[PDB]
């Protein structure tokens, strides 16, 4: 049903001969919308935006706006939202393994909900942040993650109420369980499976008179790809939403969502810098690469929805980046028309882990975000409609 | 002769006083491997391919011994030109270049070019007339850990037409330029690299267009977590002799990158956290695939990792501060019981390492810290 946020070509040339290419061009209309998407279909659990896909901060303060929560895994991150103005208690810090500047950070912000997976974290967190609030995170099961979130964290279940009850005894207040079943789950079952072992644990936890009161989803809800995306969102928001209302009526339920927030709401905009015409397969160098925004490629094993311009044959086609790199090479066989220095194309669906894993390697610059609703181009859509 | 490593000594006072993760960089090591090279490959004059490691202070170091500097866009023109490098001591050496970076050549006079393509020609007469080019070919390497000749490099076939084109649209044609790859381990790679340019610098002496400069580019190796076999004094001495035996008329450069500064700098940094339920113990560190360690996915590589203190070693894993699944280390390494806390050491962690990290989950970039500031640097001349 929802529409992916595209720029048109016009678009694309009026917005480039503004701006130097590479650059992201953000919609908060369409954050907007994929927040309320949520709330409409998984009204049950409360929002923690995970950051660490996408930091924009006029993003975040669209997101603060809008009421949602925030999950942080740095200092860094909680200091980007305290300079916006967010509170403490907005906050979960939400990295199972935490160093010594995130516990700094979050006892002079006031932040006092964290997870943790392991014996290990209890004495950092009671000394950092005593009474806070924790969540046990549990190892869960998961055939169609795309990212697996449960080897390097998770604890074994049956390992779960044991450190709850350690942790009380450290003076933290034992408050639930969390899990994410993995980025980019083609899975709805993984939650509702999750969810199932989740109700067991807080019955068992009620006898031994420890009382939990919240239950942490995890983020995982996934996005398009080059070829689309083969999961309904709708269903399976409901069907998580579904199992949520019959088994925890009376909890307090959240959820983490990363890269469904803003991955469908950004484009980056690129130029051809270079083309290679010799021999069968063209080549064209963008300027804009692996060590970018397309870095999401290598950390995220992930290929991104490109968009030539032009009416005439195509053919297969490489592109590369701008640097020096061998491995700075995007697309092959792609099918493409014939296209000049100068030309731009357009990248879709570019919102998540893409800019947040770009370097600074050869010395190029970082593409900056661009508001799109701050350009005249915004302001020319609403006058059309 | 001998790596860059701090003492265990050494990494604990440093870390009282710095938090870290932090790298260290040895002034003196770099300085040695200039000099190094200087001695054994006297006949190519260096152009420091900073995108190995653009520290400022290393890279003041090798401006005040003289040397040159291959850039590859205009951020890397515009660190020199903040450190007071005049243009005329860089090649613009990216073959594909960009609006930015050519207006960056344009202002600070960089006027040495690399090409490889028809399409950069215009580009290059239209910023910077008259500009020298050297076009560069595609060359073999079968030992190459990095492939630097399919995205890069001009058939052999088409160097001379393309160094014409270039005179038509009234640049001066200079001359050749290669590169083998990164982490060569051939030295043949070289020679025969050589022996092509050779033949084409005869050839275009016979159609009237002498050229004078030959770069043969980078590649020479650094050590690995497994060590290095190749022997650097007889790698470079090899080429040197070539040069002295098919180039004794040309000004003939190189542009190291890895080799400059990869044995000059060590990586410490802490265990944040350990999770000793497995029969096989992880330890979470303070820095990991998303700063230093990216070397782990974009070079390839693996680095040398000490940890230190006492007692039975068992097979162990470590893992990055990251909330990200891909941010593992090492797998069944042997190590020592370690606490939270215990600081571990890695070596020749200065080169495409702390130049692919980034703010990945809103972490701080580890910071270079210069060794020769240091107390500790003092209390090793106090010792000798
Ligand atoms: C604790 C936590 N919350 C939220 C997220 C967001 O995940 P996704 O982008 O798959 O929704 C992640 C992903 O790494 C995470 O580790
Ligand atoms: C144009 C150029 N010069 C020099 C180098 C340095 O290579 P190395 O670090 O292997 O010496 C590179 C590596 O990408 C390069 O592209
Ligand atoms: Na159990
Ligand atoms: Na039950
Ligand atoms: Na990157
Ligand atoms: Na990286």
């Amino acid at each position: 049903a929802m529409k992916n946020f595209r720029l048109s070509e016009k678009e694309v040339k009026t917005l480039a001969k503004r701006i130097p290419t590479p650059f992201l061009v953000a919609s908060l209309d369409k954050v907007e919308e994929n927040y309320q998407f949520m709330r409409r279909h998984l009204p049950r659990a409360g929002v923690f935006y995970a950051m660490k896909a996408n930091p924009t901060p006029e993003i975040l303060s669209l997101l603060a706006g809008l009421g949602s929560h925030f999950d942080v895994a740095s200092a860094g991150e909680m200091e980007i939202l305290h300079e916006l103005g967010v509170d403490g208690s907005q906050m979960i810090y939400a990295n199972p393994v935490k160093d010594a500047r995130g516990l700094k950070a979050a006892a002079d912000y006031n932040v006092r909900r964290f997870t943790f997976d392991d014996p290990s974290e209890i004495d950092k967190m009671a000394k950092a942040v005593p009474g806070a609030d924790v969540l046990v995170r549990i190892a869960v099961r998961n055939n169609k993650a795309l990212v697996d979130l449960n080897t390097k964290f998770g604890a074994p279940v049956e390992e779960a109420l044991d450190l709850l009850k350690a942790a009380q005894d450290a003076g933290l207040h034992a408050m639930g369980i969390c899990f994410h079943v993995g980025s980019q789950s083609l899975s709805t079952a993984a939650y509702e499976e999750a969810l199932l072992v989740a109700r067991r644990l807080f019955d068992e936890a009620e006898e031994m008179g420890m009382h939990l009161t919240d239950l942490d989803i995890g983020g995982g809800f996934p996005v398009p790809d080059c070829k689309g995306l083969n999961v309904d969102l709708a269903a399976m928001m409901e069907a998580i939403n579904k199992q949520i209302d019959r088994l925890f009526p009376d909890t307090a339920v959240w959820t983490e969502p990363g890269r469904y927030m803003c991955g469908t709401a950004v484009n980056l905009v690129t130029s051809v810098i270079g083309t290679k015409t010799r021999g069968e397969q063209p080549w064209y160098i963008l300027d804009e690469g692996i060590y970018g925004c397309f870095s999401g490629i290598m950390y995220d094993h992930w290929c991104y929805p490109l968009h030539c311009f032009g009416k005439g044959n195509k053919k297969p086609s490489t592109f590369g980046g701008p640097s020096c790199d061998g491995i700075d090479v995007l697309y092959r066989d792609f099918m493409a028309p014939e296209l000049k220095i100068g030309d731009k194309v357009l990248v879709t669906e570019m919102g998540s882990y893409t800019s947040v894993s770009a370097t600074r390697f050869n010395g190029f610059y970082l593409a900056p975000t661009i508001i799109f609703e701050d350009q005249p181009e915004y302001a020319a859509r609403l006058t059309e409609d």
